[PDB]
């Protein structure tokens, strides 16, 4: 069986399991309420989503499950990182616990705040310039500090970070369509590296200034890597600073030892949400 892991393991009686969140590859995500997470204060309930594996499941899915929580204890701590908060692991099916995000994936969170194509039908408040910037510093930051533990995410999107009830971006599965995401070099040789997830850091900065947009509208997969060799570039978004244009340009060299690392991105995006205003 699995061995314990102390620093990590809470009682499956702390665990009230509620409604599902979404099915993954891996395993079917729920919502939760865990009594005394914080063991300092033993009498409080924390909202929180649960991984586990599937009904119809497989070795192969232990081992996945297993591989991505002992991937999250190594790579520790960051604000605008989905955390691994515990663990149960010993009385029956393995529960993996990580921190909840109640606003969903940042591309719907964009799409249901344009003005009323908007699909939601239950449609928010729209979001001013400083806090659209704002979010591309934070999902920055994640990088940033994933990068500094040598983690390679693979497959960095909109889609991928979450966003918490207080807005916090928050990077998602980093510890395991999207073609489009790609840089040439991971979409053509599959060699995946930190400048390969700056290349798709671009096409997210992208998806934040079209308020969720699809990148390549209309573009097959077969025509994508011709037409990125040729140099073919996504146009500024409408509602885009020809600044943020520039950076996405430079996310987007097809040479990657001359794409911005996320520590020159993380200073970019500092100084610009400084001089952007709120006003806007
Ligand atoms: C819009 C849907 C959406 O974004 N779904 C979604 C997208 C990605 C991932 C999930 C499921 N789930 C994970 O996989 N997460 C996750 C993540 Cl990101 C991870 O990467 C390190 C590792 C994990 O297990 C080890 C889990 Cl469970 C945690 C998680 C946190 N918050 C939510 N909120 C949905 C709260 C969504 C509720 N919505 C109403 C239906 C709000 C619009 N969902 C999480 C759902």
């Amino acid at each position: 069986e699995l061995p314990e892991d102390p620093r990590w393991e809470l009682p499956r009686d702390r665990l009230v399991l509620g409604k599902p969140l979404g099915e993954g590859a891996f395993g079917q995500v729920v919502l939760a309420e865990a009594i005394g997470l914080d063991k300092d204060k033993p009498n409080r309930v924390t909202k929180v989503a649960v991984k586990m594996l599937k009904s119809d499941a497989t070795e192969k899915d232990l081992s996945d499950l297993i591989s991505e929580m002992e991937m999250m204890k190594m790579i520790g701590k960051h604000k605008n990182i989905i955390n691994l908060l515990g663990a149960c692991t010993q009385d029956g099916p393995l529960y993996v616990i990580v921190e909840y995000a109640s606003k969903g994936n940042l591309r719907e969170y964009l799409q249901a705040r344009r003005p009323p194509y908007n699909p939601s039908h239950n449609p928010e408040e729209q979001l001013s310039s400083k806090d659209l910037v704002s979010c591309a510093y934070q999902v920055a930051r994640g990088m940033e500090y994933l990068a500094s533990k040598k983690c390679i995410h693979r497959d960095l999107a909109a889609r991928n970070v979450l966003v918490t009830e207080d807005n916090v971006m928050k990077i998602a599965d980093f510890g395991l369509l999207p073609v489009k995401w790609m840089a040439p070099e991971a979409l053509f040789d599959r060699i995946y590296t930190h400048q390969s997830d700056v290349w798709s850091f671009g096409v997210l900065l992208w998806e934040i200034f079209t308020l969720g947009g699809s990148p390549y509208p209309g573009v097959p997969v077969e025509e994508l890597f011709k037409l990125l060799k040729e140099g073919h570039r996504m146009d500024k978004p409408s509602n885009c600073t020809n600044e943020l244009y520039m950076m996405m340009r430079d996310c987007w060299h097809a040479v990657p030892s001359q794409r911005p690392t996320f520590k020159q991105l993380v200073e970019d995006l500092d100084r610009i949400v400084a001089l952007t205003s709120n006003q806007e």
